[PDB]
Parts: C-alpha cells; sequence; structure tokens
C-alpha cells in the first residue's frame, strides 16, 4: 500500500470534483453537486483561499480503472471562536472504495492534526451525523467531544431566498 | 435611537473584546475568554483575516456609562461546502442590555444578508442552542431550517491535546 498525503494543487481540482461527486453518490441524502471545476479553482487557487484540500496520491501501479492517481481527499478551512481564537474546521473527507483499509484515512487524519499544530489552532471542529454510531465511536476513541449533546448546539441555515428578502426588507 | 452598523476597524478591537466579555458574562455556560486585544488585531486586521466583525456605533448623545460609542457587534467568516461552494457563517452577535429593543439586532441581521449577496454565498449557517425556543422561532419566522433536526448533524470537537497525539504518533 504505497500512497502519499500531500497538499492539493490546481492540477488536482478535476480529481477533487470527481471525488466530491463520488462522495455525493455515496452519502445517503440526495443533493446534487452544483460546484464546477472552475469554482474549485477560483475558490481554492485564486487570491484568498476559501477552502484547503489534502490529497491522497498513489503511484502508476495502483492508478484507478480510468487512469487517476488521486484516490482520496480532505477538505478543510479555518474558523474563529470569540473565546479562544483560530480553529481548524474539517468539512469532509472521502477515500475511494477499492482503496479503503490501508491507512489512508488515518494518515489523512494525522496530516490535519499537523495543520492544526502548525497554524496554532486550539481545536478541530466537524459534523458527524447522529445515526452514524461507528463514526461517532471512532472519533470519541480519539478524544472527541459531542458538543451538540453536551451544550445543545443545533445547526441552522437561512437560504439565499430569505437572505435576499432581508438584504432588502 | 440613532445608530449605525458598519465594518469594524482596528480601532474597534478593544470594544469588541469588551462586548465579547459581556457576551461571556451573559452566556449560561461558564468559559474564560482567553482572547486578547492583540489576538483580535493579528487575527482580524493582519494579513489574512480569520474573522470579520460588524459593529453598532452610537453618537456622543447615547454613549455608554464608561463613555463608549460601540454598543453591539456581529462576528462572521466565510466557510465552504463541496456541493455548493462559499457560505456565510455567523459566529455570534450581541447588543448591550440598555440598547436592546431599538432595531440594532435586526439591522445587524440586515447587513449580514447584504454581505452574503456581495460575496456570492448560497446560504448563511449558524448555531442555536436547542433550549433557546425564542431564538429558534425567531429564526424560523425568517425562513431558517434546522439542519440538525432534518439531517441529524452533530457538532464534534477534537481539542489541542488529542490533536497533539495524532500529529506525532
Ligand atoms: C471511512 C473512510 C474515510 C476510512 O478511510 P480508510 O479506509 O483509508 O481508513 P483506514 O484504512 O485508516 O482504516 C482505519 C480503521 O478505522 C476506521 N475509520 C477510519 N476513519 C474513519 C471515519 N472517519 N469514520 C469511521 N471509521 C473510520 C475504518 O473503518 C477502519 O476500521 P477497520 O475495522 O480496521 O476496517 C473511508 O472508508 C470512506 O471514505 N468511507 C466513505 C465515507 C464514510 O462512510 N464516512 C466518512 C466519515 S468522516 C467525515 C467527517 O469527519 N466529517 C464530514 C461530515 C460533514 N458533513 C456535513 C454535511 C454538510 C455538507 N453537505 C451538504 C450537501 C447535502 N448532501
Ligand atoms: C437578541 C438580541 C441580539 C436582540 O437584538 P435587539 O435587542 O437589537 O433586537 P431588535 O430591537 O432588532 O428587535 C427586537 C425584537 O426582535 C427579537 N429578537 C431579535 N433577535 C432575536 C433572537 N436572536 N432571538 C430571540 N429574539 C430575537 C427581540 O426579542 C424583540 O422581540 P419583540 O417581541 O419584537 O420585542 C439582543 O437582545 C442580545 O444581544 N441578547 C444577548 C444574546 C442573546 O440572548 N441572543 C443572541 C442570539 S443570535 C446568536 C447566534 O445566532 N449564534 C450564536 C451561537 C454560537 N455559539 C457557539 C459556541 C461557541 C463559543 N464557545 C465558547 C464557550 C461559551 N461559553
Amino acid at each position: 500500500a504505497k500512497f502519499v498525503i500531500r497538499p492539493a494543487t490546481a492540477a488536482d481540482c478535476s480529481d477533487i470534483l470527481r471525488l466530491i461527486k463520488e462522495l455525493a453518490k455515496y452519502e445517503y441524502m440526495e443533493e446534487q453537486v452544483i460546484l464546477t471545476e472552475k469554482d474549485l479553482l477560483e475558490d481554492g487557487f485564486g487570491e484568498h483561499p476559501f477552502y484547503h484540500c489534502l490529497v491522497a496520491e498513489v503511484p502508476k501501479e495502483h492508478w484507478t480503472p480510468e487512469g487517476h492517481s488521486i484516490v482520496g481527499f480532505a477538505m478543510y478551512y479555518f474558523t474563529y471562536d470569540p473565546w479562544i481564537g483560530k480553529l481548524l474546521y474539517l468539512e469532509d473527507f472521502f477515500v475511494m472504495s477499492d482503496y479503503r483499509g490501508f491507512g489512508i484515512g488515518s494518515e489523512i487524519l494525522k496530516n490535519l492534526s499537523q495543520v492544526a499544530m502548525r497554524c496554532r489552532c486550539s481545536s478541530m471542529h466537524f459534523l458527524v451525523a447522529e445515526w452514524n454510531e461507528p463514526s461517532i465511536n471512532f472519533y470519541k476513541r480519539r478524544g472527541a467531544s459531542d458538543l451538540s449533546s453536551e451544550e445543545g448546539w443545533r445547526l441552522f441555515k437561512i437560504d439565499k431566498e430569505y437572505l435576499l428578502k432581508m438584504a432588502t426588507e
């Protein structure tokens, strides 16, 4: 199992979208990926980066059925807390099926931790679906706290439609 | 009741920390604000901004007991979604007790909505405590969805200590 975890470059954006679309097809809710390869380039590889990705890369031998070298990714960005400052936020990660079980996910997790030490982050935040007890227990074994269950936080969103109203109300 | 909502400047950071400490004093959970005025400056007014603040400013007429012109704030940043791209994230906002009830809060909400259109955000995410039924209903009346209730999302945290292990193991 030879792989490397490295930062994404602009040349990796096609691979990241491909994997985002495989993640979308994977996860149970049925939202569609509106995001384009150009969006990914603009938003991550333009001026101010709105996300950062780590990428899992394999050598020619282990390339996919369609000739791809990228088999996994993590997406993260930096957030802020008024009590304790800068935080690392983990948005998602995914490893392709035939490449699971070889320490990629774990190795991805290691490199995120290094991002958080480097960048002086006090915590790493992320969402886990309540129904996903294997992933919950996984993260608790690693020292995670469930802040929804401890402090009662619920995630809300106001959609573009209603923000339009409010921007003019 | 005259007031203006405006972007924060470096000269506002002392007021922001003060209001943050008043917010902490308000919150029911008891956590020490570890952030300094210097943190706020480096993190918000250095090279890369990790947060953005909107500030409520009153004329000399209604300045505070200790002689301050800043009577409320909002803290926000930009986050990312692999399906749909850039989002506006509302971290917190707070208005001083003697200045509540004059439209500042709603006017802050209004200006955040403008930020979301100017930066091309598809929605605005924030957290609400499940116990806070007045806030929940307030936000619903404005078209907010509860994504924890609908999709089962829970907020997780792995804090500095365990990230330390993972980054070195
Ligand atoms: C789980 C994997 C990532 C694991 O990677 P690898 O196979 O390389 O792992 P290792 O070889 O190191 O294995 C080590 C062992 O530990 C367990 N192991 C290792 N890692 C794990 C994890 N992570 N979980 C459970 N078990 C693990 C694993 O089961 C092993 O155990 P063994 O018994 O030894 O075999 C992968 O299988 C994969 O990609 N799976 C598909 C995705 C998935 O199911 N879960 C991803 C949850 S992480 C996601 C996360 O943290 N935040 C994202 C949520 C945020 N969303 C918000 C939605 C909002 C946006 N949306 C809007 C649009 C609407 N639509
Ligand atoms: C609520 C106010 C902001 C209101 O602003 P104003 O007074 O200017 O309001 P208006 O004059 O415009 O409008 C008046 C009417 O609208 C209602 N009106 C207006 N707004 C509201 C709201 N929001 N709710 C209810 N009613 C409202 C209000 O009840 C009135 O009603 P009438 O019947 O018309 O008279 C203010 O009172 C205030 O700052 N209060 C203190 C803070 C507070 O209680 N809530 C803030 C919730 S927003 C927070 C938010 O979105 N995410 C924060 C969660 C993130 N946490 C993550 C944890 C991370 C930190 N981890 C460290 C460890 C912690 N230890």
